[PDB]
């Protein structure tokens, strides 16, 4: 938070898949 910015709410990661 509240005084700058950022958005989203966390950080990230990417993802992946599986098989």
């Amino acid at each position: 938070x509240x005084x700058x910015x950022x958005x989203x709410x966390x950080g990230x990661x990417g993802x992946x898949g599986x098989g």
